[PDB]
């Protein structure tokens, strides 16, 4: 299930961009691709906000695993997302709803398939910014996490508020792949809110407040 890492590199700086729980969150690396991302959102948003452009990128078919353009309901801007699943709506037949994963951020929302657009191919150039992680060295106190544990983890990381943190990789878990192929590895990291005083260890705060062990 889970392996230790005797050869961690130097720690790096990241923003926590989305959280599901301490066992499953997404970071973006601090650096020049963030501003490239910013530029990309603005561009996609100016572009897909015109009808003419939506109609030249109307989806006649949509598939699970497909990368598309999608509005995020909380700000009305356009993002690159991957269709994770499609589910029916029994009260409206004109509307299947797609579970989409916002690839540069890591959150997932249900969007009506009607409002997705084909993603113009040049918009794939920039690397997908969201890296899945989990927090090393903690487990929930008897994703099996208590909701307020998750909540507090969102406060400590200041999820989605562009607060830079220091990340050290300590463990990992292997992810399965096509047979014979190399396995992927999700990193188990520790996060620190570094300052002149010293460091806030986010997981150590969770353990002390009784949310984790
Ligand atoms: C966290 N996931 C995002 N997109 C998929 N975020 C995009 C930016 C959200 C915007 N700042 C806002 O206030 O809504």
């Amino acid at each position: 299930n889970l392996y230790f890492q005797s050869n961690a590199g130097p720690s790096i700086e990241v923003y926590v961009s989305a959280v599901s729980s301490p066992s499953r969150f997404w970071v973006q690396f601090v650096g020049p691709q963030v501003a490239q991302l910013d530029d990309l959102v603005a561009h996609m948003t100016e572009y897909y906000s015109k009808k003419e452009n939506r109609e030249a990128h109307t989806l006649r078919h949509v598939s699970v695993g497909q990368v598309v353009a999608a509005v995020f309901r909380h700000d009305g801007r356009w993002y690159r997302a991957r269709v994770h699943d499609i589910r029916p709506n029994e009260f409206d037949s004109s509307q299947q709803v797609a579970d989409v994963f916002y690839l540069d951020y890591g959150d997932s929302e249900y969007v009506a398939t009607h409002e997705l657009c084909e993603l113009r191919a040049d918009l794939l150039r920039l690397r997908f910014q969201a890296m899945e992680c989990f927090l090393a060295g903690v487990r929930p106190a008897s994703d099996k996490w208590h909701p307020q544990a998750v909540e507090r983890f969102e406060e400590l990381t200041q999820v989605a508020r562009w607060k830079a943190l220091v990340s050290r990789t300590c463990t990992y878990k292997k992810t399965a792949t096509a047979e014979g192929e190399k396995d992927k590895e999700i990193p188990g990291i520790k996060l620190f809110d570094v300052t002149d005083e010293g460091e806030l260890d986010v997981g150590a705060v969770l353990v002390a407040e009784g949310w984790a062990v």
